[PDB]
């Protein structure tokens, strides 16, 4: 009902086609100037303008179980998206222009006179709301340049994916693709499931996404499918790429100093190979800029998980970090050889998204190329696929060169020694423990010295905890792996982690006493 | 059947009798030294030496539910300390001397022809088994000058009490009174509880000490009582002290670079005063020695307490501070005007006991004087007597300075403040919500400026958060106080705390960005 453009035919292939038409022609530039209501407005008055639920998306559909309200013009958005509404059945897109009286300003400074005659402008992105609350919370949001999160049952927003990520680590300046617009398929009577088509618009790259979002009792399964056209030549290309946040946690805790024990949105990185090895990357939060490239050849899967569920780790009642979800991306096609990238910023808070993980295909893109990647997004907890061997649980760091439960109370360790601690949960570790449990443990730099196994009744698992000793001044980067392997054959999934040592200067305790 | 010195009569005024005969005589002195095979041991020899159960005592009694074991003399242990059996119907005491068929030396380099005539050597102290393991896990045991354990249902032995302290934060050294000599009342068949009576001998003040210790199913309770006479003028005198360990918590964690989030067995003390007013104050590791006295006029019951009992919040496997107990003091007669000592010394892990808390006489000791104490101990987590109002949950320190659930991540926050989160659960705090729950916050330096009280689900309690700012150089400690008070009234126990404020030079983040 709110669709008032004109009715023009529709499909995935005639939106790759304008993708590759748009891709043939210079680019648009940067969005124009907001009108001057909009352009100079308090943050407090864009938080003012409510969209109006009488006037969402799908109002007429009876018996409906999802409903979608669109954002407003203002703040970061400058970039204007184009909302249309396609019949399933006769494929025609009819414009959803904007209009003032789809929101309700309330107290905000906005003169409602310079927006009567903008159908020009559009909007900033939108909102799918579920069944039991069709107005109140959103379960699906596509907010920004081309992010878009999804909830559990749980809600709580948590991490962030995107539709492309363009010169991630490079030389060169960050570019951010921008979805340009938005179709949206009419939902039918009592759907979980909706299918919304975006038009991908960037400075060097177009592409033609498809999205089949399905609203699961207990998860959001989203089917992705693009078609990529280069315009010019990209340097760094990022598929599927994920936008998390990790301040501290169990790992190096060099920002603490806070009421709450852990702060992040995902706590470690799980990894999916082709020939079937599971990798558990815990996330860090490093002094400097990190980026880490893991090769695959048919990645089977990966994404950020958020394992911790437990309130008392954080303690954050605003945030609600232990109720955020986890995303696992699941490719439907052979990806080919490529790398995992993953971009660390240091951070101080939980202001700033530090955390990014995509997928790069090892192929230079070239001006003129064409890609087609296919993949499903899970946004829930514990994912649906997960290693069925030993699966790591936590990965402590701390002081060493003293016996565990022993740390002495009067002086520091005489030796400085770095402690890792290691739990493993499920598999047969049980069944292994009597044929011995061996861990094999692989370091770019240093050895590891007190390599112990220890059980723990609580958790039903197995610590493995050992010394790293530095045995070198160069300060790099070390790159540790470990896996058990009781009858020489692997029972446990390997455990990859990026460990910066301190300057050799630091490597002591300072002791007032 | 291993008492064989002779028969001598006993009783509560015979030991009495003595202690004051022993305080009108000089002292003793130091111990003389050990044989040379007991001497010159390694340590792991002296944990070769194994009490031979058979031999233990009350093994002639039959259905019974307790049993007692002798430690060996060495290591620290040079005080000789002597047992008795005496028979609670006919008052008569017989020594057991000390045999080398007592123990099996196993791997021990004892050459055990010295210690043949050796009945003058006593032993270093003994330990306490329940009904279903009578050989196995003491519930009970006193080892050390006058320090003594007792363990809950879950066993893990935890903090430690003493018999007296003296001078235990004065400009002179630390004086430990000896547990000379125990006397064991023969245990009932059937019985539970079983009665031991010591003699303290010190070189300023001997006493007799009288234990009925209780040994429940899920606690360990003992009646003490003892009659103190002065020998020398004594400078400060502890009355029931406690010893416990406090590494890092949930509070200002300035040692936290270890794999345990808490090492600690005990996170606060609780007082209650004569008035009424239930007191929290959580344990602190200071950078420097401190002492507090907190006055009062007479104690209901005062203890150091383990409310944490969550594993999680630990991750140590070897020893268990989930499963420490608490210990209460509950007096028994009214102990009049005195201060509730509490020593703190810095510490860097675990192995240092840097929590004694006691209870100090207000009038001064001098030479001659009669003393005459009577309380309850209570050896186990979830003390007997808790505050019926709202009961403080934990006290959570960090940055300051910004919004809560909004820490900057881009840069540090402008203004240096130091933020304290408080929650208190119990009570009648639902239902003072809508009348409006007011803090009333006491600080001796500085102010509060964001006041902040929010409710928390999970635990089913609110949260009290507020910035300090110091508006001063001094770096002296602040004492903080902190009640909840509804309609005028507290509905909330008092929140002690003291917080010591960094150098002003280093009240400031430094960024490398």
């Amino acid at each position: 009902d709110i669709a008032d453009g004109q009715t023009q035919r529709f499909d995935f292939s005639i939106l790759q086609s304008m993708a590759h038409d748009l891709a043939q022609t210079a680019w648009r530039g940067a969005p124009r100037p907001l009108p001057d209501t909009l352009a100079t407005m308090t943050p407090q008055a864009y938080n003012s303008i409510q969209y109006d639920a009488e006037k969402s998306l799908w109002h007429n559909v009876e018996n409906r179980q999802l409903d979608a309200q669109f954002f407003h013009m203002g703040m970061g958005f400058r970039r204007r998206v184009r909302m249309f509404s396609v019949d399933p059945a006769t494929h025609l897109a009819r414009e959803i222009h904007f209009r003032p009286e789809l929101f309700k300003y309330n107290d905000a400074g906005v003169d409602t006179k310079q927006l009567e005659g903008q159908s020009d402008l559009g909007f900033a992105g939108f909102r799918v709301f579920k069944a039991p609350e069709l107005a109140r919370r959103d379960v699906v949001s596509f907010l920004g340049a081309s992010y878009f999160r999804a909830v559990d049952d749980t809600y709580q927003y948590g991490l962030s994916a995107r539709g492309l990520a363009i010169d991630t680590y490079t030389d060169s300046k960050e570019e951010f693709p921008d979805f340009t617009a938005f179709w949206f398929d009419t939902v039918k009577p009592g759907a979980t499931t909706f299918t919304v088509y975006a038009l991908l618009d960037s400075a060097s790259i177009t592409g033609a996404y498809k999205f089949t979002i399905h609203c699961e009792k207990s998860q959001v399964i989203m089917d992705v499918e693009n078609h990529l056209y280069a315009r010019k030549d990209i340097k760094q290309l990022g598929i599927a790429p994920m936008t998390s946040m990790f301040s501290c946690g169990t790992n190096e805790r060099r920002m603490c100093d806070t009421i709450h024990p852990q702060i992040h949105d995902s706590d470690r990185l799980s990894m999916w190979r082709g020939n079937g090895e599971w990798i558990c990357r815990p996330l860090n939060n490093p002094q400097k800029l990190q980026f880490n490239a893991y090769t695959d050849n048919n990645p089977k899967g990966f994404g950020l998980l958020q394992l911790d569920r437990d309130f008392s780790h954080y303690q954050d009642i605003m945030g609600w970090y232990n109720k955020r979800p986890s995303l696992w991306v699941e490719p439907r096609n052979k990806w080919g050889k490529g790398t995992i990238g993953l971009m660390e910023i240091p951070t101080t808070g939980e202001t700033l998204d530090n955390i990014v993980c995509f997928w790069q295909p090892e192929k230079a893109v070239k001006a003129g190329d064409e890609f087609a990647f296919q993949y499903r997004l899970y946004w829930s907890a514990q994912p649906p696929v997960h290693c069925p061997l030993a699966r790591v649980m936590a990965t402590r760091t701390g002081m060493g060169g003293f016996s565990e439960g022993w740390a002495p109370g009067e002086h520091y360790p005489e030796k400085w020694a770095r402690r890792f601690a290691v739990d493993f949960v499920g598999g047969d570790l049980k069944a292994a423990a009597p044929k011995g449990i061996e861990p094999v443990i692989t370091l770019s730099s240093g050895e590891a010295k007190q390599i112990e196994i220890l059980y723990i009744e609580p958790i039903d698992g197995y610590r493995i905890q050992f010394d790293w000793y530095p045995t070198s001044d160069s300060t790099d980067p070390v790159d540790m792996r470990m896996y058990l392997r009781c009858q020489g054959d692997a029972i446990s999934e390997t455990w990859l982690y990026q460990y910066f040592p301190p300057a050799p200067d630091k490597r002591q305790y300072v002791d007032d006493r």
